């Protein structure tokens, strides 16, 4: 089938999707596109390549809240941020792993200087903002890539037997699996960016 | 060589530390074991299994502040426990891929029985302590994945020009590689547990 950029990533990004970053093989992609190998290695170099070009366009495509509304508080604005990363982050099987160590690609140069700027006309230092950044991201990839291994890992092979549990463990258990996450990483979410407040006006007093 | 548990594990953490989550294959681990596959199919039968029991044993050798100090306050125990936690993760190539989507071993069972009790004897509900703790784990893990990833790809392929970056982006990448990841960690660590702090002493008000 066709082999722009725009049609490889839509065809890993379906692999991805059915078996996962495992799943994602020079040989299972050129099956997939009904090529040899020799074929794909023309278009993507090796598995790194893919997996930093997926990363773009799973946020391309579905993070839709990147900037900030006009007049928006940076509070609001990273927690929509947040949530919309998130979104976009378990729109696909594995997509937060395949985000992990990227950095930001020419293609999102803007958007994240415009993010990294605002949180400094915020009041943010720009380190302060970055941590900021970096913390809610943080935060997110890893509830999101929890969510996923552990729906991947009841595939695998069932939880231990309930009537062992102490009882706060067990409780807190059946609140984790209440839902696919989202309750908790909203309560976090909402902490880390409380947390970025105190520290933010505070300004020179100790806090 | 040996295949008792412990062993195996040993081998398999060599063998994670040498080469990665993916490194982690039966094939890969016999030939470390000095082992033919089906004997090593008698021992561990699959992936998952395998996983399982690093994430617990990652935590067992190098977790060491999993529990709080006499009169420790919940804030200064989370602080202590993520560092460790961090610490634990950090110590093993993909060792936070590795910990990603479990639930608490039998082995873990009182430590975290111990540590949700604790947060209720300090004022959160389980639900509020678990999200608490929760959100304090995912964000850890989302650091120590990305800075672990982030070498990981180093080795690969090089960062592109730095010339063609805009200003803050290009200090803010300066700052983040002017440590390990340290410094955003703790920094993010504080927010955090100010955040749960705001929201525990605001009891029923607005806040
Ligand atoms: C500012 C920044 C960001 C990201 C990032 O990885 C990064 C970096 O690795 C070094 C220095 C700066 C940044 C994000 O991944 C990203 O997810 C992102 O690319 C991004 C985006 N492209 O829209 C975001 O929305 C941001 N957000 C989840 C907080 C965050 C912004
Ligand atoms: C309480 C709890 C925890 C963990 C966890 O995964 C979990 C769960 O998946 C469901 C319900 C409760 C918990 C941790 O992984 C763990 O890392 C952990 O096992 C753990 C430990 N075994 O010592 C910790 O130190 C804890 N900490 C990093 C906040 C945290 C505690
Ligand atoms: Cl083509
Ligand atoms: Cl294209
Ligand atoms: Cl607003
Ligand atoms: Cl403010
Ligand atoms: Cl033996
Ligand atoms: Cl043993
Ligand atoms: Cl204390
Ligand atoms: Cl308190
Ligand atoms: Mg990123
Ligand atoms: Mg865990």
């Amino acid at each position: 089938s066709r082999l722009n950029r725009e049609s490889v990533i839509d065809a890993a990004l379906e692999l991805l999707n059915e078996t996962g970053i495992d799943g994602l093989t020079t040989r299972k992609l050129a099956q997939k596109l009904g090529i040899e190998q020799p074929t794909l290695y023309w278009h993507v170099k090796n598995k790194r390549a893919l997996l930093d070009a997926l990363a773009v366009e799973i946020l391309a495509r579905h993070h839709d809240y990147s900037l900030p509304a006009a007049g928006e508080s940076w509070q609001s604005f990273l927690r929509n941020n947040a949530m919309s990363f998130r979104r976009a982050l378990l729109r696909y099987r594995d997509g937060a792993k395949v985000h992990l160590g990227t950095r930001p690609d020419e293609k999102q140069y803007d958007t994240v200087e415009t993010q990294l700027r605002f949180m400094t006309e915020n009041g943010f230092s720009l380190r302060d903002g970055l941590y900021a950044i970096s913390a809610v991201s943080h935060f997110t990839l890893g509830a999101v890539l929890e969510q996923q291994e552990h729906t991947a890992a009841l595939t695998d092979r069932p939880a231990a037997p309930d009537e062992n549990l102490p009882p706060l463990l067990r409780e807190a258990l059946q609140i984790m699996d209440s839902d696919d996450g989202e309750q908790a990483f909203l309560h976090g979410l909402e902490s880390l960016i409380r947390g970025f407040e105190v520290q933010l006006t505070a300004l020179l007093q100790i806090v």
